[PDB]
């Protein structure tokens, strides 16, 4: 079964559009068979009923409010309350119920199965596209530590980050990433931008592992004629004709 | 002065246009002190007038026809005819009177002294933005040899270039580069594209050691107006009156 119980793929949404992507995004994990555990850390904006079939897909559906007193990061959040949704993807580092976890932005979907990922040691992460010497941090492998939480709550605090967001934030704490240790690069194609040089896809596309959806558009913005099995507007629209394939024929039979 | 002679720093230029290009960057290396060698190789396809104004800033022009039936890339055109400015600029592995060099595209620019660029090895080479598991081609720390030319030239003929330029080709030769020895990932700021997430260079472009002026439209096809030291059409716009001014006030009068 899913038997590997001390390590976790974890996921976040904070709203039931984002919800669907978490959906995907798990449904693709097991559909690839991983023995790993499924974890989504939800927001109080995400609806009851949404919460719901998020449990038909995760192991561990973790409700996180950063607006309640009693949450660790809501002092943070008072010094900087543009950070709501940064300092909840931050609580990836709470759960120290795990040894080890990947963490997967919810507009992420997983083409074959990466639990060879685990092998890896914090930080583990593929470059960003345009400015490569960061990391993306769509999908990293880490450690949940207390002791690591809480430092990043304390740079959060002091300075904020560079792009508003939390990737800022994590190349800034993992500042030795781009210049230590190249087993703490992964491959490009375990973190393949949507975005991304036409030759290179045409030669190393095949292996993707990972799509990422970056950009403001996600693939549930988009209207999907299922007579057709296409959408309206998608330069490899392989991939997001296989999101919607996953959603309409794996996610909805799940509530029923 | 230039006293380190087993070592430099090469260009190439084919025409006329990327002259000018490698004038700036000879220029700019020369600005900031550099004690190597300065080369660029020249196709015949520069005019004799041009080879002229080159040799006030390089040490060595360096003639290279793969149109010649005694040009060693010659049988290898034969077989590739598209690969033609490939093909020429690989001849930077014959420069076996260096026992290593920095190969610049004519396209760059130099902010700082980059002599540190010898402590690398074979084959160093900044990440390329769009596909981050290869390095760009634009600026590379190599070492001649007879030998490693010739398997350059055994590669193209027997596959081309994946992307149809010498990156695929470099890429495909010097395959290890994405997973072996984070030393050989130069920082992107010793090829910083021109192209390239707005954040990122708010808090990493300040400290850019060279710009690579990639895309379609070179430097030199900008209309300068002297007067208001503007160009006509630019993101950081800094860069491109960089390359406008080192070219008005330091190369033009270099021939009088
Ligand atoms: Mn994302
Ligand atoms: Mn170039």
């Amino acid at each position: 079964f899913q038997s590997m119980t001390d390590q976790a793929f974890v996921t976040l949404t904070t709203n039931d559009a984002y919800a669907k992507g978490a959906l995907v995004l798990g449904s693709s994990l097991k559909q690839h068979r991983t023995t790993r555990r499924l974890v989504v850390l939800a927001t109080p904006q995400v609806s009851d009923s949404m919460r719901k079939v998020l449990e038909t897909v995760f192991d561990e559906v973790i409700m996180v409010d950063v607006l309640d007193s009693g949450d660790s990061a809501h002092l943070t959040l008072m010094k900087r309350p543009e950070l709501g949704v940064t300092l909840t993807k931050l609580h990836c580092w709470s759960l120290t119920q795990y040894s080890k976890c990947v963490f997967m932005d919810a507009d992420t979907l997983v083409l074959a199965n990466i639990d060879d990922l685990f092998d890896r040691e914090e930080l583990s992460a593929a470059p960003d596209p345009g400015w490569p010497d960061c990391f993306n941090s769509g999908v990293f492998v880490y450690q949940p530590s207390v002791e690591t939480y809480n430092q990043l709550l304390h740079l959060a605090s002091e300075q904020g980050s560079f792009d508003g967001g939390d990737q800022g934030i994590l190349n800034t704490f993992f500042s030795s990433w781009a210049t230590t240790d190249i087993r703490k690069h992964l491959p490009f194609i375990y973190n393949l931008s949507s975005i991304s040089y036409l030759p290179a896809f045409k030669v190393f596309g095949a292996s993707a592992k990972v799509v990422h959806f970056l950009g403001r558009v996600k693939p549930w913005n988009y209207t999907y004629d299922p007579k057709t099995k296409s959408v309206k507007s998608m330069t490899h629209p392989e991939f997001l004709i296989l999101w919607w394939n996953i959603f309409t024929t794996n996610v909805l039979p799940l509530l029923q």
